[PDB]
C-alpha cells in the first residue's frame, strides 16, 4: 500500500521547481509500479521545448490553458479535459497561457536524476518578472 498527499508533497524534495514548472511528484521510481506519477504546474507565460527519446508520457490537463504543437505535426490546444499521450516520441513545445495543471504519466518511471537534470526538457521562455532581483536581499 501507498498512501501520500499533494499537500505534503509541496515545498518538499518531491516537489521540483524550474523556471517553467514545478513538478510534484506522486508516485516515484522507488515505489515500483511501473511508471512515475505526477502533478504538474506550467507556469503562466512559458514556453518549453520537450522530448522525450527514452520514455512515454500521458498528460491530462484538469486547469489551465495552453497548447502542445508537435514538430513536424499540428497545434493541439489545451484545456481542461484535454489528454495528449507521446507515444511517437515527439518533440514538442509545451506552452502554458494560463497556469496549466497536468497530471503526468511516464513509462519507465522517471528517475530523481532525470527530473533534477531537466532531462528531455528545454526551458525556452520564463514568466514575466516580478521585479526581483539576485543580488536584492530586501
Ligand atoms: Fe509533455
Amino acid at each position: 500500500m501507498i498512501v501520500k498527499h499533494l499537500e505534503e508533497i509541496v515545498d518538499t524534495k518531491d516537489d521540483i521547481d524550474t523556471k517553467t514548472w514545478n513538478s510534484r511528484r506522486l508516485l516515484l521510481t522507488k515505489d515500483g509500479m511501473g511508471f512515475s506519477l505526477n502533478d504538474t504546474l506550467i507556469k503562466a507565460g512559458t514556453e518549453t521545448l520537450i522530448w522525450y527519446k527514452n520514455h512515454v508520457e500521458a498528460v491530462y490537463c484538469i486547469e489551465g490553458e495552453g497548447e502542445i504543437e508537435v514538430i513536424g505535426g499540428e497545434t493541439y490546444p489545451i484545456t481542461p479535459g484535454m489528454m495528449y499521450a507521446l507515444d511517437g516520441h515527439e518533440k514538442h513545445y509545451l506552452r502554458a497561457r494560463s497556469q496549466m495543471r497536468m497530471v503526468c504519466v511516464f513509462n519507465p518511471p522517471l528517475t530523481g536524476a532525470e527530473v533534477h537534470d531537466e532531462e528531455g526538457t528545454y526551458p525556452l521562455l520564463a514568466p514575466i518578472s516580478d521585479g526581483s532581483a539576485w543580488s536584492h536581499p530586501f
